[PDB]
DNA sequence: ATTATGACGCT
DNA sequence: AGCGTCATG
C-alpha cells in the first residue's frame, strides 16, 4: 500500500557510445563513414580479431569477437582499421583519449559514473528538479525529445519507424501531469529531454553519436539504453516494467548474463525476469545468498538501490598481452622483454595520468597465465609501487613471478607463459 | 589462437 | 591479499 517503496526516487541515465572504436576511426578517416566496417587487433592469424562493428557492418552478421577473415565471408566489402601497435602490442590510447573527450562532456551536464570506456551512468535527480521548477509547468513538447522512445507504447485501440516512436511518445505525453513537481512519470520525461541535449552536445562537439536509456536506476537504465539502439533513447517507466519483464530474458538484465543466471534459470525451473516476482525474499536469498536474493526479489519488480558513483577516472591502469598456442614465451630472456614492453606502456600512461589527475598509484599487480591452464589467470600478485620506471617495474614484476618458473634450467621457461599483465592500482592524491 | 582491459564480490 | 565473476571495446 502506501509505505511499499517503488524504487521512483531518482532519475539515472545511462549513456553507451555507438560502436565506440569503429566511430573514432571513422571520425579520423571520412572515407570510413557509413560503411560497414569493424575494428581489427593484430592481422597475421585469421586476418586479426574484430572488437568492434559498424551497424551497417552487423546487418551482414559481422559481430564482435570474430576473426576479420571470417567476417569478409559474411561481408566482403568490409572495411577495417587495425588498432595501433606499439612495443610489440595493441595500445588503445586513441580510443581512452576520445573516451575522455566524452566523458567530459557529460560531466557538464551532472555527475558521471564511467561504467567502461564507452558508457557513462549519469544521476540526474537533481537536474531534473532544476528544469523543473524553470519549467513552471509549462507541458513538454515532442520536440523536445525528438530521438526519444518509450518503451511499451504506443498501445491499444502506419507502418513505419519513425511513425510508431512518435505515436507512442504521444501517448506518454498526453497521459503526463505536468502540474505534480514529484509525479516520477514528469522527471522521467523532463531527464530524457535533459539526456537528449546532453546527447546533442556530445555529437556537435565530438562528432560521436551515442544512445541513452533514462529510467529510475542504474539496471533500468541499461536495459533502456539497448532497446532502440543506434542514435536513439529510451525511456523505461516504473509503469513499463511488468510487461517488459514478462518476457525478458534472465540474462539480459546485467549481473545475470552469467553462471548466476544460469542457476536461476535452473534452481528455480523459470525464464523471464517477471516470473521471480513469485518467490519470497527469503527464498531468493536461500538460493542465492542474502545480497543477491534481496537484490533479485527488489530488481524484478524494477527497484535497485546502487548509487551511480562520482567517479570520472578508472581506478586502476593495466597492460596485457596473450601469448597464445605457439607463441607462448619458454625463455627468461623473452619473459624479460615482454615484462619490460608491458612496463614501459604503463610507465607512459602512469606519467600522464599523474599529470592530468593529480595522482599516483601505489601498487603494482603482476598476472600471468601458464599454459594448459583452464583460468584466464593463472596467479596474480602484488608489490609496492614506489616510482614510475619501467625498469624498475619490469624487474619488480620477474622478481614477483620468478619462482613460477618450473624449468631447473634457469634460462628456459616452463610450462610456457600464454599471459602477461601489469596493473598500477591504489591511487593515492598527489 | 580471441584480445585487452576494467569493476567488483568473496573469503 | 589472492581468487573468481561479469562485462564486452
Ligand atoms: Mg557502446
Ligand atoms: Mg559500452
Ligand atoms: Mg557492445
Amino acid at each position: 500500500g502506501p509505505h511499499m517503496a517503488t524504487g521512483q526516487d531518482r532519475v539515472v541515465a545511462l549513456v553507451d557510445m555507438d560502436c565506440f572504436f569503429v566511430q573514432v576511426e571513422q571520425r579520423q578517416n571520412p572515407h570510413l563513414r557509413n560503411k560497414p566496417c569493424a575494428v581489427v587487433q593484430y592481422k597475421s592469424w585469421k586476418g586479426g580479431g574484430i572488437i568492434a562493428v559498424s551497424y551497417e557492418a552487423r546487418a551482414f552478421g559481422v559481430t564482435r569477437s570474430m576473426w576479420a577473415d571470417d567476417a569478409k565471408k559474411l561481408c566482403p566489402d568490409l572495411l577495417l582499421a587495425q588498432v595501433r601497435e606499439s612495443r610489440g602490442k595493441a595500445n588503445l590510447t586513441k580510443y581512452r583519449e576520445a573516451s575522455v573527450e566524452v566523458m567530459e562532456i557529460m560531466s557538464r551536464f551532472a555527475v558521471i559514473e564511467r561504467a567502461s570506456i564507452d558508457e557513462a551512468y549519469v544521476d540526474l535527480t537533481s537536474a531534473v528538479q532544476e528544469r523543473l521548477q524553470k519549467l513552471q509547468g509549462q507541458p513538454i513538447s515532442a520536440d523536445l525529445l525528438p530521438s526519444t522512445y518509450i518503451e511499451g507504447l504506443p498501445q491499444g485501440p502506419t507502418v513505419q519507424k519513425e511513425g510508431m516512436r512518435k505515436q507512442g511518445l504521444f501517448q506518454w505525453l498526453d497521459s503526463l501531469q505536468i502540474d505534480n513537481l514529484t509525479s516520477p512519470d514528469l522527471q522521467l520525461t523532463v531527464g530524457a529531454v535533459i539526456v537528449e541535449e546532453m546527447r546533442a552536445a556530445i555529437e556537435r562537439e565530438t562528432g560521436f553519436q551515442c544512445s541513452a536509456g533514462i529510467s529510475h536506476n542504474k539496471v533500468l537504465a541499461k536495459l533502456a539504453c539497448g532497446l532502440n539502439k543506434p542514435n536513439r533513447q529510451t525511456l523505461v517507466s516504473h509503469g513499463s516494467v511488468p510487461q517488459l519483464f514478462s518476457q525478458m530474458p534472465i540474462r539480459k538484465i546485467r549481473s545475470l548474463g552469467g553462471k548466476l543466471g544460469a542457476s536461476v534459470i535452473e534452481i528455480l525451473g523459470i525464464e523471464y525476469m517477471g516470473e521471480l516476482t513469485q518467490f519470497t525474499e527469503s527464498q531468493l536469498q536461500s538460493h542465492f545468498g542474502e545480497k543477491n536474493g534481496s537484490w533479485l526479489y527488489a530488481m524484478c519488480r524494477g527497484i535497485e538501490h546502487d548509487p551511480v558513483k562520482p567517479r570520472q577516472l578508472p581506478k586502476t591502469i593495466g597492460c596485457s598481452k596473450n601469448f597464445p598456442g605457439k607463441t607462448a614465451l619458454a625463455t627468461r630472456e623473452q619473459v624479460q622483454w615482454w615484462l619490460l614492453q608491458l612496463a614501459q606502456e604503463l610507465e607512459e600512461r602512469l606519467t600522464k595520468d599523474r599529470n592530468d589527475n593529480d595522482r599516483v598509484a601505489t601498487q603494482l599487480v603482476v598476472s600471468i597465465r601458464v599454459q594448459g591452464d583452464k583460468r584466464l589467470s593463472s596467479l596474480r600478485r602484488c608489490c609496492a609501487l614506489t616510482r614510475y620506471d619501467a625498469h624498475k617495474m619490469s624487474h619488480d614484476a620477474f622478481t614477483v613471478i620468478k619462482n613460477c618458473n618450473t624449468s631447473g634450467i634457469q634460462t628456459e621457461w616452463s610450462p610456457p607463459l600464454t599471459m602477461l599483465f601489469l596493473c598500477a592500482t591504489k591511487f593515492s592524491a598527489s
